């Protein structure tokens, strides 16, 4: 069901039980008319995040999966939108929303002193399972020149139950990147990950009593969280702890984690190719060179060809230096058609474009 809230109208798509995974995706794509996401991330530290990435997202755009500490960041992103574009989707249930009967049965006034955040301009009215489903759906959807789409899990100061949300997500083939200083289950995660015996039957209780000792817990939930943690810690790939109290660049470790991730899933050219396209977007070319080409992958020219075109078109010289140095023979690459393409891919704003146009 389609609805509009003249609050400047926000879109509502009815999110029925067991909804098709590719249904809400195409609905938000078409009914909301947003551009293709080149990146998706599902939610000192208060400035590091909201400055280094928020600014570095403007270059290429991305999608941010959130739920209306959190209010400060919501207001921050609201302030960031005031100054290619990034979109936010309000995938949320209907039970926790107030005045749900008013919107169920045309500006639906839902003034409540609960209501949803009016900063968002879209929503999907119907929870963790939907998150996992959409994540696996986007991670499979190939945005291309056949190009897949990135999705990441940013964890911060979470609660205990999130481990379950992480547990299945570890099976979801999703890299996890967590910060060590957020102040919740993130810190215990950061502490308990490194062990000779990766398990922790009771010292898990030792730390959960050590960190956040406001509520007392039964031993059954403690041993259950212990087995959950033992199951989660068995995928080092998706798992990636880091610190921002000493030194970093969030988009740098971001690529670091994503790259090490696409390392394990498989070893192909096209496998690494999305990530290489990523570094292309981020110009973190040194990282990839040390990491991707020189790291493991022995490339084939015919493959990298496409990317090479991309890189050149970006006036992006260095990566070309490398890809050529990676053994790309532009002599092989060159085609009068290839140059025809390249030139037709010139900037319309360029006086070159105008001059060529007058010529034509």
């Amino acid at each position: 069901c389609k609805g509009e809230v003249n609050f400047k109208r926000s879109k509502f798509v009815k999110v029925p039980s067991n909804v098709a995974p590719s249904m809400l995706f195409e609905l938000l794509l078409t009914e909301w008319h947003l551009p293709a996401p080149n990146l998706v991330v599902s939610l000192w530290l208060r400035d590091v995040l909201r400055k280094g990435l928020v600014k570095a997202a403007q270059s290429t755009g991305a999608w941010i999966l959130t739920s209306a500490l959190a209010r400060h960041v919501g207001q921050a992103v609201r302030d960031h939108s005031l100054a290619v574009r990034v979109v936010a989707i309000g995938m949320a249930s209907l039970d926790r929303i107030l005045h749900r009967q008013l919107l169920d049965g045309t500006p639906i006034h839902y003034p409540a002193d609960c209501p949803l955040d009016s900063n968002l301009s879209h929503f999907i009215l119907v929870l963790a399972e939907l998150q996992l489903s959409l994540e696996k759906h986007i991670s499979q959807q190939r945005t291309g020149s056949s190009i897949q789409i990135p999705v990441l899990c940013l964890l911060v100061n979470g609660d205990p139950s999130t481990l379950e949300r992480m547990s299945r997500a570890v099976e979801q083939a999703a890299p996890w990147l967590i910060l060590a200083g957020s102040g919740g289950i993130a810190d215990v995660l950061a502490a308990l990950v490194g062990q000779p015996h990766l398990l922790v039957p009771q010292v898990t209780e030792k730390q959960f009593r050590e960190k956040f000792p406001s509520e007392c817990f039964s031993w059954e939930a403690i041993v259950h969280w212990t087995e959950l943690l033992q199951n989660i810690a068995a995928h080092p790939h998706l798992l990636t702890v880091y610190d921002f109290e000493q030194e970093g660049d969030l988009d740098t470790v971001i690529l670091k984690a994503l790259v090490k991730a696409c390392k394990s899933h498989s070893r192909d050219a096209q496998d690494y190719l999305d990530e290489l396209k990523l570094a292309v977007a981020w110009d973190r070319v040194d990282i990839a060179k040390s990491e991707i080409f020189n790291g493991d992958v022995e490339w084939k020219s015919c493959d990298l060809e496409e990317v090479m075109t991309d890189a050149l078109v970006s006036n992006k010289p260095d990566f070309v230096r490398l890809f050529v140095d990676s053994g790309a023979d532009m002599a092989e690459f060159l085609t009068y058609g290839r140059l025809q393409q390249l030139y037709h891919s010139v900037s319309p704003k360029s006086l070159l474009f105008e001059l060529l146009e007058r010529k034509h």
